[PDB]
């Protein structure tokens, strides 16, 4: 009755569909955080070496 296992190699349950997209859902959650977080990333201008480097005033 080992054939069962041998047949498991020729069958991909929906579990692969959750293990396939699931991993991405994680990446999407990471991007979503950096997104709302990015907002605060604009609450500080690049006071790098000397300012100016512009034209208008």
């Amino acid at each position: 009755m080992t054939y069962f296992y041998v047949t498991d190699y020729l069958d991909v349950p929906s579990n692969i569909a959750k293990i396939i997209i699931g991993p991405l859902i994680f990446v999407f959650l990471f991007s979503v955080v950096i997104g709302s977080i990015y907002l605060f990333l604009r609450k500080r201008q690049p006071d790098g070496p000397l300012e100016h480097h512009h034209h208008h005033h």
